[PDB]
């Protein structure tokens, strides 16, 4: 099954897209949606038509309604490094983090800090050189059980980070930080998580500013202990999303600017596009 | 004016205590209440007698009501540096961000992270050497206007951060990382709030096991200051809550334990008590 | 439009249906809707296929989705005589009202004492002669405009009544005195109200026990001068209903018993259907 | 205990009186928290003082608060004759209810219909003689235990009534038809309900234009079976208010006029006082 959500003359309302392009109008919130179906596969809801998701995709809007964030996720985690700045003894904090026992994670951003396709993210007024990162992403129970999985794009002031990593919550955590969708897809939408192309476009006025690809094989980190780490003694809410990290990162002159397009891919989930807006002083 | 709060069967009463000893029972939600004070000093509600704001103090409960946190602060954000590790160039990633024009600003709990007068902080399961850290807090608006002050205790895992910086958050956030109260005091209760004592105290048994002071006069980074750089493209919820750093740290000795009780003083705020717990595997 | 709603695992679902036989599952609470609909003939919702209307009319349950009461009415009101007892000078109170310039108006049920299609109604424990009063309604708003049409069972121990007068309320109020549906039908699906057939069938163990039929264009006090009349002084809440009086009366020997299946029938609205439950002492 | 009920700001505040004057305000509902008192006598709230009680029934408001209906009714029900017009066989229908097994019991108002202490009464436009009709009144939960007692003024179109009974329900139910408190006195507040001084006076521009007394030891028809045949397969929210029926009756030539001040006493409950006011075409 494959989420999302949108915004009708001020209310929500969530759809399903099973396989066979039938959708489905949720009964339920789609948290606890997600929820029911990771138990036992039971949709609760009626068959629509007249729904175009495939335009939706396309075109953001459609008549009154406008597709936007699948899920309101209480909260975000991310993780990082799966795949002349600050060293200790001569080893770079980023390559000690690599080999150590325990993984980065950080708090990502609230409900509220967070976009989905077809909205906007930001650069911070004060960054000088913001990239994206597209990671793949997982929505959790409180008990760290996977109930699906989407694009995430960890919108970074990386210049701010690498000046000094005490600065990385500022660098990660403003209004349109972050952006995911335009899906979640349930579990079993996706046989390995471990085999799955990321692709990254920015374009500027037209122009193909940036490419890269990916694939997630060559992720070293497994998601489990990402998990694992992040709800040690820490509790989590129900819909929480986990992003994985990124390989995907462009050179110090591909820093964002006002009215980019943002373009991720991964396979099975689709492609989510945002435009970009830099904010003043 | 003086702002408390209780859970009495399952429910929350909101109090207000004058300096005349006289205690007010809220009308209003309290957020929306100290609002409503820094714009005219209004105060909506009922003078109660009955209730014993210094028994509550010492004891916690009193028949069926029990003190706890004063208000659910949407956001708890922390600040850094205000008074064998990562270096950038030789210089440590604290002393730089101690002359750097950029404060530092870290993310620090959700209300349910937090806990109040009486009840346990907590250990990380994996922590070998947890210490509290004693601040001065401040209660904002959304304008990063200052609703009012309290004591907080910035209950962090040191070993971890010391070990790396990309830890932080992890060091920083989990269940229980977090108290404040027993009260938030207006900001008039307060004449100069760089001119108050903060006072640690562990105890062991009843031993004594750590004591240390400090005035807020020896703080370099100042509140607005802070405050500017939290809400800067960030946008903040009525009600949250800025740590603005502690200057009392123990040393690699003082790790705390199970059963410990900390005690932090604040002059005109009062004494926050709270039993530590450690977490298991 | 054709307005009904469905019971699905403790949750509300209201859908109409269109002329073309197409169905719209409700965005907006369903007296809402009705109001816009009298506005601008405006409908919120998506149209759905799998709900099968005319399944739901014959079988009443179909999966997990019942049909029930079209919409909760606030408040409902009944008419009286709009087509050996008590006499005011040798003329019967009844008669007398048939002449006088003033209508009877007299509240009838509140939303918990109203049933739906295919839901039981009851006979008072205690009345030896009830009989079914088959009616137009109407569906109305705060200032008596027509909102909608739909069959109403004002059922009415007539023997409490007849017994005195002064018991017409005990005789009219009571759980189950009251049905309707199974549809409300917008105000432009009757071209004229003065011209419809109301037609009763009660049925015993397979038998017709009682049938009769007629038409409104025999009704003497009209509609509007009814509703003028209960909304004097009198405000009523959006969604009331006012049912406008019988003219089918079945015999003394004609009294209901449990297990009878009363089925009303008016045209372009449809066929309500009610066993009937005989209470206890 | 003594039940009343301010408004404050959109907002209401209950509170309850001891016999020794001090006060308490409510945690709870109050419907709720009558029902806890039948059970245990338990009250959960504070003491508060500043609430001038005595001058809140003297004087209707005071600073931002001001008194009102004591609680909101979900249905209020009405006794008739518990001490030229029509007959049956040439017996008045009134007297044939005083002789019958079974009472009189009409429907009388919902909470919107209902005003307290202070709140104007209200003639119908069409009324030329309105009488109010002062009752002992009991709150009662579902199964019909009676959880206290208080004034209520069954207001009465007596013109509409005598014209034809079928228009008791338009004689009886309309916007300001009905007024009850000021407060509501626990079960315990009243050793014997057959034996308490009901007083109504009627005061014209300061004249007292009517004055009349009673007591309940002459009351026919006991509680507990008008209690009985209200509840009779007809099932009654929690806070529903039976009143009981009145024994005081002016001339013909004491119908309420615009500006009137009615006044009702009864002992251990106290004074209800509301101005009448005559609604317009
Ligand atoms: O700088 C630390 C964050 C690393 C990260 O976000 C990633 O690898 O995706
Ligand atoms: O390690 C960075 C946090 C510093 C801090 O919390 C403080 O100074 O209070
Ligand atoms: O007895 C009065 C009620 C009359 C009535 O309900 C009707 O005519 O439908
Ligand atoms: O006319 C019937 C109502 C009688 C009544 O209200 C009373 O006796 O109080
Ligand atoms: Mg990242
Ligand atoms: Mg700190
Ligand atoms: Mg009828
Ligand atoms: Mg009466």
């Amino acid at each position: 099954m494959k989420l999302f959500r949108v915004v009708k003359r001020g209310y929500y309302i969530s759809y399903a897209i099973l396989d066979n392009s039938t959708i489905i109008r949720l009964d339920e919130d789609p948290i606890k949606a997600l929820m029911r179906y990771s138990e036992n596969k039971e949709v609760l809801g009626d068959r629509v038509t007249g729904i175009d998701y495939q335009s939706l995709l396309k075109s953001f809007q459609i008549n009154d309604i406008r597709i936007t964030k699948p899920i309101d996720p209480p909260e975000v985690w991310g993780s990082g490094i799966s795949y002349n700045v600050a060293k200790i003894l001569g080893k770079t904090i980023y390559e000690k983090v690599y080999d150590a026992v325990r993984p980065e994670i950080f708090f990502k951003a609230t409900p509220n800090r967070c976009v989905g396709h077809g909205e906007a993210i930001a650069v911070r007024s004060d960054s000088e050189w913001t990239l994206p990162e597209p990671e793949l992403a997982v929505v959790l129970d409180s008990n760290g059980k996977i109930l699906g999985y989407t694009i995430m794009d960890d919108v970074s002031a990386r210049d701010l980070e690498a000046e000094n990593p005490l600065y990385l919550p500022q660098s990660k955590i403003y209004a349109g930080c972050c952006a995911f969708g335009p899906v979640i897809v349930t579990s079993d939408e996706i046989k390995n998580p471990y085999s799955l192309d990321i692709t990254l476009k920015i374009v500027r006025e037209g122009r193909v500013f940036f490419e890269g690809s990916v694939n997630t094989n060559k992720m070293r980190r497994k998601i489990e202990e990402q998990i694992q780490y992040l709800i040690r003694d820490n509790p989590i809410p129900d819909g929480t999303i986990l992003t994985t990290g990124t390989a995907i990162v462009p050179g110090r002159d591909k820093g964002l600017k006002d009215e980019d397009i943002v373009e991720i891919t991964i396979s099975n989930i689709g492609t989510l596009i945002t435009p970009v807006k830099k904010r003043r002083k």
